[PDB]
């Protein structure tokens, strides 16, 4: 009766907040009443209409290449009513003017153009202008906003040496315990136990004393036991606690099993206690609880030294006289803002009098809030190498000013960026809570972000599902019952995916399809449910006779559906693959990183043509995937320098059309060479790379003799080149201009995949260092770019026959 709420939430978020069985302390409750508050403050401060209509606008300013579509400085959109009415409009024109009690929504989506924004900036509109496509309206009514209701003794003081003593250790299934007391990835001190015979239960009863006072521990200092047989097991414990007081106790941790990454860092425990490893320990309690309290110019060489520093790439190592440097002069260093992330790496965490130090410099914020917003230096400081909750408030402050067309292009980074945090109720954590309770397209992809790593995820699943809850309870009884008609579907379906690959290794296989889809449909299966990918998009009934199982490795499920929305300009069915085997959460990456790519371009003013499609994990190594209309692989075209090209101009209806289709092959291709490269996901089979009918190349599958890139013969015959043409010097030229785009935002780049690489995957994020080429000069880097191509063209077809 009073408690279905939390049920109905449980099932929605995939884990249980209320339970407390995998937990030492109160954290995870005290984080979830602490998340109240700035819950409250957004469903009480956004507006009832603006949130429930959600417009996709953007401040940025139009491109050069989509003020070529519009003619005489005015664009033509069409209201629809049985009958429909051609409109001309000025770019400038706010919906209200054109409008001249009545909405302008999409026509078969739930996208709407509302609020004081002109047309050029309505991102539906940006889109429509990019691939040709006429803007097609309804004067429809405003949906209602009641459908959118929300249901309701000093630290400093203790002198002495900080000390733990490990009880022992018990295994169901030679060894000694490493303790180590650490802030963020550097360890302050080190003390090992004696090896002792690996048994069923192996015993010690003795202190560890460490090098560290408890005056001189900082907030969010982690106490990592590690077991070397090397490295077997591994467990954290947060030593100053959520109320800023030191731990005592009796403590039973169960480690995590090994075979650097995100899964490292995490307070949480084990929740296999029938099948992991434990540990005991004691931390000396007290009857008094211990609480946690709150010049001269540089020279002329010494600052020519200290430029140089800030100067360097995110990678590259700070030395003893680098950090001590940095630290002497940190009211210099101060001015900078590129030198914040290598000056708070220069700063001893392990000394109480020094991190006082840092407080006081941080104060003089002055020239920290003045300066741009640099998204690469924002990210920067929330990474593993920064747990200071204060050093990190100062990176979450800057994502305040972020509209939130540019929050939807880095919301997956953040997502994972959660994972080096010390704490769960964290500065980052309120602000993804904020804005995706202020934005449903924000919201909708938070859902999803949050319940692909609460789905897998078991050292970031207590975390995530409380962020999750504090967000459930405030999207509104719309977007709730939204949420759950895309669960069912999404688990009904993930069902069959499974059933289906461990029925094969045909005719059999597609009538038990057809069999098990067919009894799904005529019965608890909602009528109807929003697209994870596309939430403007709303899948309807179930096309059966549509319905396959896809021809690989793996036994994807090929989805068809008829769509909701009966105001639909096409009766085109919407596609969905759900496929089992790869892990999707690093398609999702990539594809994101694809997207940022897509924005850095625009903003040089340029358009690399990406086709990044839409995928969303959902489950173990389970997802769903969008389906691309009219097109086919490279292999499936060979199944040769001849044979691609011939496609072209059979799939080609009018010359028109062919030469547009050799354009946007151009401009798809090199944009997918550029951005795999950098990436180092360039050397690629022909079952791995896409094309459409329309000429648009694009590469799929990101599930984890070398060649950088592909470009291929088939693909040079396209251009006209055999081993230059005016098509092919087009290529390099757009090649030379997306690269040199790119280095521009080396730093963002370098941060975006050293993350990628320890939440979604040293020496392997040391790649992107030497891609971007970093130290040399714009015009160096041209040649480097242009000798990979060189690289292409000597090898050809040589790589593609080595993949077996
Ligand atoms: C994460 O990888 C994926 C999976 C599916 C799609 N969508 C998709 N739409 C239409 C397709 C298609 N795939 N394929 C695949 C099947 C998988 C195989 O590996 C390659 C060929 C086709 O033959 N047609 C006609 C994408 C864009 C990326």
């Amino acid at each position: 009766e009073s408690q279905a709420f939390q049920r109905q939430l449980t099932a929605l978020i995939g884990y249980d907040v209320t339970d407390v069985s995998n937990v030492h302390d109160d954290e995870l409750e005290f984080t979830r009443r602490g998340l109240v508050t700035p819950r409250m403050a957004e469903v009480a401060s956004r507006d009832p209409k603006l949130y429930a209509m959600h417009p996709w606008v953007t401040s940025k300013p139009l491109p050069e290449y989509l003020w070529k579509k519009i003619a005489n400085n005015c664009i033509f959109i069409v209201i629809h009513r049985t009958t429909s009415q051609t409109i001309k409009v000025s770019p400038d024109d706010t919906p209200g003017a054109i409008l001249q009690d009545f909405v302008l929504r999409v026509c078969g989506r739930d996208e709407y153009l509302v609020g004081e924004t002109p047309i050029k900036n309505f991102q539906w509109v940006r889109h429509c202008l990019k691939n040709g496509e006429e803007i097609h309206v309804v004067l429809d009514t405003p949906p209602d906003p009641a459908l959118d209701e929300v249901r309701k003794v000093s630290l400093w003081d203790c002198d002495r040496k900080f000390r733990v003593k490990i009880r022992g250790i018990d295994i169901p299934v030679t060894v000694f315990v490493e303790a180590n007391i650490q802030h963020g990835q550097q360890v302050l001190c080190q003390r090992r136990t004696s090896p002792k015979p690996f048994t069923e239960e192996v015993l010690w009863n003795v202190w560890l004393e460490f090098s560290i006072k408890i005056k001189d521990l900082p907030k969010g200092a982690l106490l990592n036991l590690q077991i070397y047989c090397q490295l077997l097991y591994y467990v954290n414990l947060l030593l100053i606690d959520h109320r800023f007081l030191l731990r005592r106790g009796e403590y039973v941790l169960h480690m995590w099993q090994i075979s650097f990454n995100a899964d490292k860092l995490t307070s949480a425990t084990n929740p296999d206690k029938e099948n992991s490893m434990s540990i005991s320990i004691l931390l000396d309690n007290y009857c008094h609880p211990i609480a946690l309290p709150k010049r001269a110019e540089m020279p002329n060489q010494l600052r020519k030294q200290l430029e140089a520093i800030i100067a360097t790439d995110p990678l590259n190592p700070l030395t003893a006289e680098d950090k001590e440097l940095l630290w002497h002069f940190r009211y210099e260093s101060l001015k900078h803002p590129k030198a914040y992330p290598k000056l708070f790496s220069s700063v001893k965490w392990g000394q109480q009098e020094i991190v006082a130090k840092t407080y006081q410099l941080l104060a003089r914020r002055e020239v920290w809030d003045q300066s741009a917003l640099d998204v690469g230096l924002t990210m920067q400081l929330l990474d593993c190498n920064f747990s200071d909750e204060n050093v990190r408030a100062i990176a979450v402050q800057k994502l305040e000013s972020l509209e939130d067309d540019d929050v939807l292009h880095y919301l997956l980074q953040l997502v994972q960026a959660v994972k080096f945090e010390p704490y769960h109720d964290s500065a980052l954590a309120r602000f993804l809570l904020k804005r995706g309770l202020r934005n449903k397209r924000i919201g909708h992809f938070l859902f999803w972000f949050l319940r692909s790593e609460i789905a897998q995820s078991r050292h970031y699943q207590q975390r995530f599902a409380v962020i999750l809850e504090a967000y459930l309870r405030g999207c509104g009884t719309a977007m709730l019952h939204d949420f759950t008609q895309q669960v069912q579907v999404i688990e009904m379906l993930q069902k069959v995916t499974l059933d289906i690959k461990s029925l094969s290794a045909s005719s059999q296989v597609i009538s038990q399809l057809k069999q098990k889809l067919e009894n799904l449909q005529n019965s608890q299966l909602p009528e109807s449910f929003r697209v994870p990918y596309d939430p403007g998009l709303k899948a309807g009934a179930l096309a059966i006779e549509k319905c396959k199982v896809m021809a690989s490795k793996k036994k994807p499920l090929w989805l068809e559906f008829k769509c909701a929305d009966p105001t639909a300009l096409s009766n085109e069915t919407i596609g969905i693959i759900f496929k089992h085997g790869d892990d999707l959460r690093q398609d999702m990456l990539i594809l994101q990183i694809l997207r940022i790519m897509e924005s850095i371009w625009e903003t040089e003013s340029l358009d690399l043509c990406l086709l990044p499609y839409g995928c969303i994990s959902t489950g173990d190594k389970i997802g769903m995937i969008e389906i691309v209309k009219d097109a086919t692989t490279i292999a499936k075209i060979q199944q040769k320098d001849e044979v691609l090209n011939h496609w072209l101009k059979e799939k080609s209806p009018t010359e028109e059309k062919f030469q547009a289709a050799v354009e946007r092959f151009v401009y798809s291709c090199a944009g997918y060479c550029v951005a795999t490269f950098v990436l180092g996901i360039g050397d690629r089979h022909n079952d791995n790379i896409m094309i459409t009918e329309t000429g648009n190349l694009f590469h799929i599958d990101f599930g984890h003799e070398r060649v950088p890139f592909v470009l291929t013969p088939d693909f040079l015959f396209v251009m006209g080149t055999s081993g230059t043409s005016p098509h092919f010097q087009k290529f390099q030229d757009i090649c030379v201009k997306a690269y040199l785009a790119l280095r521009h935002h080396t730093n963002l780049l370098i941060i975006l995949f050293s993350m990628m690489l320890m939440t979604g995957m040293k020496e392997d994020i040391e790649y992107i260092r030497d891609a971007l080429t970093v130290g040399k000069n714009e015009e160096d880097a041209k040649k480097y770019f242009l000798d990979q191509i060189e690289v292409c063209r000597d090898k050809g077809w040589t790589v593609q026959f080595n993949w077996f």
